[PDB]
Protein backbone atom coordinates (compact mmCIF):
# COMPACT_ATOMS: atom_id res chain seq x y z
CA UNK A 1 0.00 0.00 0.00
CA UNK A 2 2.72 2.31 -1.63
CA UNK A 3 2.78 6.09 0.06
CA UNK A 4 6.50 7.20 -0.65
CA UNK A 5 8.12 10.97 -0.91
CA UNK A 6 11.10 11.64 -2.86
CA UNK A 7 12.90 14.74 -2.40
CA UNK A 8 15.03 16.68 -4.92
CA UNK A 9 18.22 17.61 -6.31
CA UNK A 10 18.70 14.14 -7.09
CA UNK A 11 21.65 12.37 -6.33
CA UNK A 12 23.55 11.78 -9.68
CA UNK A 13 23.60 7.95 -9.72
CA UNK A 14 24.05 5.21 -12.69
CA UNK A 15 20.62 4.62 -14.44
CA UNK A 16 21.98 3.08 -18.26
CA UNK A 17 20.91 -0.65 -16.59
CA UNK A 18 17.62 0.61 -15.50
CA UNK A 19 17.31 2.56 -18.98
CA UNK A 20 18.93 -0.42 -20.58
CA UNK A 21 21.64 1.21 -22.36
CA UNK A 22 22.21 -0.96 -25.67
CA UNK A 23 24.91 -3.11 -25.31
CA UNK A 24 29.33 -1.08 -15.37
CA UNK A 25 32.42 0.88 -16.53
CA UNK A 26 31.19 3.96 -15.71
CA UNK A 27 32.55 6.59 -12.74
CA UNK A 28 28.70 7.54 -11.31
CA UNK A 29 27.49 5.55 -7.94
CA UNK A 30 25.60 2.24 -8.71
CA UNK A 31 23.24 2.95 -6.04
CA UNK A 32 19.57 4.39 -6.27
CA UNK A 33 18.28 7.98 -6.05
CA UNK A 34 15.27 10.15 -6.29
CA UNK A 35 15.78 9.41 -10.12
CA UNK A 36 15.88 6.32 -10.02
CA UNK A 37 13.31 5.52 -7.66
CA UNK A 38 11.14 8.12 -9.75
CA UNK A 39 12.17 6.32 -12.96
CA UNK A 40 11.64 2.87 -11.31
CA UNK A 41 7.76 3.81 -10.24
CA UNK A 42 7.31 4.46 -13.67
CA UNK A 43 8.98 1.43 -15.51
CA UNK A 44 6.96 -0.77 -13.42
CA UNK A 45 3.63 0.12 -15.63
CA UNK A 46 2.19 -3.14 -17.03
CA UNK A 47 -0.58 -1.37 -18.72
CA UNK A 48 -1.09 2.63 -19.01
CA UNK A 49 0.33 5.78 -18.41
CA UNK A 50 -1.02 9.07 -17.96
CA UNK A 51 1.50 12.10 -18.06
CA UNK A 52 -0.10 15.51 -17.00
CA UNK A 53 3.16 17.33 -16.83
CA UNK A 54 3.61 21.32 -17.41
CA UNK A 55 7.22 20.56 -18.62
CA UNK A 56 9.26 17.33 -20.18
CA UNK A 57 12.86 17.78 -21.65
CA UNK A 58 14.90 15.21 -19.58
CA UNK A 59 16.36 12.24 -22.10
CA UNK A 60 16.49 10.16 -18.66
CA UNK A 61 12.31 9.92 -18.36
CA UNK A 62 11.93 10.63 -22.16
CA UNK A 63 13.64 7.40 -22.41
CA UNK A 64 11.80 5.43 -19.62
CA UNK A 65 8.36 6.61 -21.63
CA UNK A 66 9.90 5.58 -25.09
CA UNK A 67 10.52 1.70 -23.20
CA UNK A 68 6.90 1.68 -21.91
CA UNK A 69 5.31 2.62 -25.16
CA UNK A 70 7.79 0.02 -26.42
CA UNK A 71 6.35 -2.39 -24.35
CA UNK A 72 3.07 -1.85 -25.32
CA UNK A 73 1.95 0.74 -22.32
CA UNK A 74 -1.01 2.78 -23.46
CA UNK A 75 1.14 6.24 -23.29
CA UNK A 76 -1.31 9.58 -23.10
CA UNK A 77 0.83 13.03 -22.87
CA UNK A 78 -0.46 16.18 -21.45
CA UNK A 79 2.00 19.01 -21.46
CA UNK A 80 1.61 22.99 -21.35
CA UNK A 81 4.00 23.85 -24.54
CA UNK A 82 3.66 21.91 -27.97
CA UNK A 83 7.74 21.69 -27.93
CA UNK A 84 7.59 22.33 -32.26
CA UNK A 85 15.17 17.24 -30.64
CA UNK A 86 12.71 17.66 -27.68
CA UNK A 87 11.53 14.95 -25.78
CA UNK A 88 7.53 15.83 -26.43
CA UNK A 89 9.20 16.06 -30.01
CA UNK A 90 10.89 12.31 -29.77
CA UNK A 91 7.94 10.78 -28.15
CA UNK A 92 5.40 12.18 -30.67
CA UNK A 93 7.89 10.59 -33.56
CA UNK A 94 7.21 7.11 -32.02
CA UNK A 95 3.46 7.07 -32.19
CA UNK A 96 2.67 8.55 -28.19
CA UNK A 97 -0.17 10.82 -28.57
CA UNK A 98 0.57 13.82 -27.24
CA UNK A 99 -1.77 16.68 -26.57
CA UNK A 100 -1.13 20.93 -25.52
CA UNK A 101 -1.66 24.05 -23.87
CA UNK A 102 -0.81 27.42 -25.57
CA UNK A 103 2.57 27.70 -24.12
CA UNK A 104 1.09 30.84 -21.86
CA UNK A 105 1.91 28.85 -18.42
CA UNK A 106 -1.67 27.55 -18.19
CA UNK A 107 -1.69 23.86 -18.17
CA UNK A 108 1.16 23.30 -14.73
CA UNK A 109 0.48 20.08 -13.60
CA UNK A 110 3.29 17.73 -12.81
CA UNK A 111 1.58 14.53 -12.08
CA UNK A 112 1.86 10.80 -14.16
CA UNK A 113 -1.14 8.03 -13.31
CA UNK A 114 0.62 4.51 -13.56
CA UNK A 115 -1.77 1.08 -14.42
CA UNK A 116 -5.16 3.45 -13.29
CA UNK A 117 -3.19 2.59 -9.77
CA UNK A 118 -0.13 4.52 -8.78
CA UNK A 119 -0.82 8.66 -8.54
CA UNK A 120 2.91 9.86 -8.90
CA UNK A 121 2.43 14.14 -8.56
CA UNK A 122 4.84 16.67 -7.35
CA UNK A 123 6.31 20.25 -7.89
CA UNK A 124 9.63 19.13 -9.95
CA UNK A 125 9.23 19.55 -14.04
CA UNK A 126 10.59 16.76 -16.02
CA UNK A 127 13.77 18.93 -16.46
CA UNK A 128 17.70 17.68 -16.19
CA UNK A 129 18.17 21.51 -14.75
CA UNK A 130 15.28 20.88 -11.85
CA UNK A 131 15.63 17.43 -11.12
CA UNK A 132 19.37 18.26 -10.05
CA UNK A 133 19.49 21.16 -9.14
CA UNK A 134 16.34 22.09 -7.44
CA UNK A 135 14.46 21.18 -4.20
CA UNK A 136 11.36 19.58 -5.35
CA UNK A 137 9.07 17.08 -3.98
CA UNK A 138 7.60 14.06 -5.52
CA UNK A 139 4.55 11.74 -3.94
CA UNK A 140 4.41 8.51 -5.51
CA UNK A 141 0.80 7.15 -4.04
CA UNK A 142 -1.09 4.18 -4.30
CA UNK A 143 -4.22 5.72 -2.85
CA UNK A 144 -7.70 5.12 -4.84
CA UNK A 145 -9.32 8.37 -4.25
CA UNK A 146 -6.47 10.37 -5.27
CA UNK A 147 -6.32 8.27 -8.05
CA UNK A 148 -9.44 8.17 -9.21
CA UNK A 149 -10.05 12.10 -9.08
CA UNK A 150 -6.71 12.65 -11.37
CA UNK A 151 -8.13 10.27 -13.57
CA UNK A 152 -10.66 12.49 -14.18
CA UNK A 153 -9.13 15.10 -14.53
CA UNK A 154 -6.62 13.99 -16.66
CA UNK A 155 -9.58 12.57 -18.98
CA UNK A 156 -11.12 16.19 -19.15
CA UNK A 157 -8.28 18.30 -19.75
CA UNK A 158 -7.73 14.89 -22.51
CA UNK A 159 -11.28 15.15 -24.34
CA UNK A 160 -10.87 19.40 -24.28
CA UNK A 161 -7.39 19.27 -26.10
CA UNK A 162 -9.05 16.79 -28.80
CA UNK A 163 -7.46 17.90 -32.11
CA UNK A 164 -10.42 16.60 -34.41
CA UNK B 1 -8.50 11.40 8.64
CA UNK B 2 -8.52 13.99 5.85
CA UNK B 3 -6.88 13.55 2.16
CA UNK B 4 -8.23 15.61 -0.55
CA UNK B 5 -7.63 17.35 -3.78
CA UNK B 6 -8.33 20.61 -4.97
CA UNK B 7 -8.24 21.35 -8.87
CA UNK B 8 -7.42 24.95 -10.47
CA UNK B 9 -8.24 27.36 -11.59
CA UNK B 10 -10.66 28.18 -8.47
CA UNK B 11 -14.30 29.42 -9.17
CA UNK B 12 -14.14 33.27 -8.30
CA UNK B 13 -15.98 33.68 -4.67
CA UNK B 14 -16.43 35.81 -2.10
CA UNK B 15 -14.36 35.65 0.77
CA UNK B 16 -14.92 38.77 2.70
CA UNK B 17 -16.22 36.81 5.50
CA UNK B 18 -13.67 34.45 5.82
CA UNK B 19 -11.56 37.01 5.61
CA UNK B 20 -12.65 39.60 8.12
CA UNK B 21 -12.94 42.14 5.90
CA UNK B 22 -13.09 44.83 8.53
CA UNK B 23 -16.55 46.32 9.53
CA UNK B 24 -22.81 40.32 1.96
CA UNK B 25 -23.38 43.34 -0.69
CA UNK B 26 -20.93 42.37 -3.13
CA UNK B 27 -21.84 40.53 -6.44
CA UNK B 28 -19.89 37.69 -6.07
CA UNK B 29 -21.46 33.75 -5.17
CA UNK B 30 -20.80 33.47 -2.11
CA UNK B 31 -20.26 29.77 -1.84
CA UNK B 32 -17.35 27.38 -1.60
CA UNK B 33 -14.03 27.63 -4.33
CA UNK B 34 -11.25 26.01 -4.55
CA UNK B 35 -9.49 29.00 -3.41
CA UNK B 36 -11.64 29.35 0.01
CA UNK B 37 -11.14 25.55 0.48
CA UNK B 38 -7.63 26.31 0.79
CA UNK B 39 -8.21 29.93 2.77
CA UNK B 40 -9.83 27.45 5.47
CA UNK B 41 -7.52 24.84 5.42
CA UNK B 42 -5.08 27.38 6.28
CA UNK B 43 -6.95 29.18 8.60
CA UNK B 44 -7.69 25.90 11.22
CA UNK B 45 -3.97 26.05 12.20
CA UNK B 46 -3.94 27.19 15.95
CA UNK B 47 -0.40 27.28 16.98
CA UNK B 48 1.88 26.53 13.76
CA UNK B 49 2.41 26.95 10.01
CA UNK B 50 5.49 26.35 7.61
CA UNK B 51 5.25 28.05 4.46
CA UNK B 52 7.91 26.36 1.75
CA UNK B 53 6.69 28.60 -1.57
CA UNK B 54 8.28 29.23 -5.07
CA UNK B 55 6.42 32.13 -5.03
CA UNK B 56 3.89 33.73 -2.83
CA UNK B 57 2.00 37.21 -4.49
CA UNK B 58 -1.82 36.37 -3.71
CA UNK B 59 -3.46 39.25 -1.62
CA UNK B 60 -5.57 36.99 -0.07
CA UNK B 61 -3.06 34.09 0.79
CA UNK B 62 -1.03 36.67 2.33
CA UNK B 63 -3.99 38.61 4.41
CA UNK B 64 -4.89 34.46 5.94
CA UNK B 65 -1.41 34.15 6.95
CA UNK B 66 -1.38 37.56 8.76
CA UNK B 67 -4.22 37.16 10.48
CA UNK B 68 -2.63 33.80 11.81
CA UNK B 69 0.22 35.76 12.79
CA UNK B 70 -1.95 38.47 14.46
CA UNK B 71 -3.40 35.15 16.31
CA UNK B 72 -0.82 34.22 17.70
CA UNK B 73 0.18 30.53 15.27
CA UNK B 74 4.06 30.58 14.72
CA UNK B 75 4.45 31.30 11.23
CA UNK B 76 7.82 30.69 9.30
CA UNK B 77 8.00 31.43 5.79
CA UNK B 78 10.57 29.88 3.05
CA UNK B 79 10.36 31.52 -0.41
CA UNK B 80 12.84 31.46 -3.77
CA UNK B 81 12.67 34.88 -4.10
CA UNK B 82 13.66 37.99 -1.48
CA UNK B 83 10.84 39.90 -3.27
CA UNK B 84 12.78 43.36 -2.05
CA UNK B 85 4.59 45.81 -1.23
CA UNK B 86 4.65 42.53 -2.42
CA UNK B 87 2.92 39.90 0.35
CA UNK B 88 6.79 38.52 0.80
CA UNK B 89 7.67 42.30 2.22
CA UNK B 90 4.14 42.65 3.76
CA UNK B 91 4.35 39.60 6.41
CA UNK B 92 8.26 40.85 7.00
CA UNK B 93 7.18 43.94 7.84
CA UNK B 94 4.41 42.33 10.31
CA UNK B 95 7.30 40.11 11.97
CA UNK B 96 7.07 36.96 10.48
CA UNK B 97 10.01 35.41 9.81
CA UNK B 98 11.16 35.08 6.15
CA UNK B 99 14.23 33.31 4.46
CA UNK B 100 15.09 32.77 1.19
CA UNK B 101 16.72 31.27 -2.05
CA UNK B 102 18.95 33.29 -4.73
CA UNK B 103 15.73 34.11 -6.70
CA UNK B 104 17.48 31.62 -9.26
CA UNK B 105 14.42 29.03 -9.29
CA UNK B 106 16.05 26.54 -6.82
CA UNK B 107 13.77 26.16 -3.97
CA UNK B 108 10.27 25.07 -5.71
CA UNK B 109 8.37 23.79 -3.71
CA UNK B 110 4.69 24.46 -2.85
CA UNK B 111 3.75 23.56 0.49
CA UNK B 112 2.83 24.46 3.95
CA UNK B 113 2.16 22.39 7.17
CA UNK B 114 -0.30 23.23 9.78
CA UNK B 115 -0.03 22.42 13.18
CA UNK B 116 2.45 20.07 12.04
CA UNK B 117 -0.55 17.74 11.36
CA UNK B 118 -1.86 18.95 8.13
CA UNK B 119 -0.03 18.62 5.13
CA UNK B 120 -0.82 20.93 1.57
CA UNK B 121 0.74 20.59 -1.20
CA UNK B 122 0.90 21.04 -4.93
CA UNK B 123 1.58 22.16 -8.26
CA UNK B 124 0.28 25.92 -7.56
CA UNK B 125 2.45 28.96 -6.63
CA UNK B 126 0.10 31.37 -4.55
CA UNK B 127 -0.28 33.73 -7.09
CA UNK B 128 -3.95 35.42 -8.21
CA UNK B 129 -2.61 34.86 -11.69
CA UNK B 130 -2.09 31.05 -11.24
CA UNK B 131 -5.08 30.14 -8.86
CA UNK B 132 -7.79 31.97 -11.69
CA UNK B 133 -6.16 30.90 -14.67
CA UNK B 134 -3.80 27.43 -14.22
CA UNK B 135 -4.79 24.14 -13.76
CA UNK B 136 -2.93 22.94 -10.60
CA UNK B 137 -3.91 20.58 -7.96
CA UNK B 138 -3.13 21.39 -4.61
CA UNK B 139 -3.48 18.33 -1.98
CA UNK B 140 -4.61 18.49 1.82
CA UNK B 141 -3.38 15.77 3.73
CA UNK B 142 -3.33 14.65 7.59
CA UNK B 143 -0.98 12.38 7.38
CA UNK B 144 1.36 11.28 9.88
CA UNK B 145 4.31 10.08 7.69
CA UNK B 146 4.41 12.41 4.93
CA UNK B 147 3.76 15.26 7.45
CA UNK B 148 7.10 14.72 9.62
CA UNK B 149 9.13 13.83 6.25
CA UNK B 150 7.66 17.39 4.71
CA UNK B 151 8.34 18.81 8.07
CA UNK B 152 12.17 17.22 8.25
CA UNK B 153 12.89 18.92 4.66
CA UNK B 154 11.62 21.86 5.87
CA UNK B 155 13.59 22.06 9.13
CA UNK B 156 16.80 21.45 7.18
CA UNK B 157 16.12 24.02 4.34
CA UNK B 158 15.52 26.96 7.27
CA UNK B 159 18.36 26.11 8.83
CA UNK B 160 20.13 26.39 5.90
CA UNK B 161 18.79 29.62 4.82
CA UNK B 162 19.57 31.20 8.54
CA UNK B 163 20.89 34.55 7.56
CA UNK B 164 22.87 34.43 11.28
ZN1 LIG C 1 27.44 2.98 -14.46
ZN1 LIG D 1 -19.63 39.11 -0.98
Amino acid sequence: PRREVLFFPSQVTCTEALLQAPGCPCSLPHSESSLSRLLRALLAARSSLELCLFAFSSPQLGRAVQLLHQRGVRVRVITDCDYMGSQIGLLRKAGIQVRHDQDLGYMHHKFAIVDKKVLITGSLNWTTQAIQNNRENVLIMEDTEYVRLFLEEFERIWEEFDPT
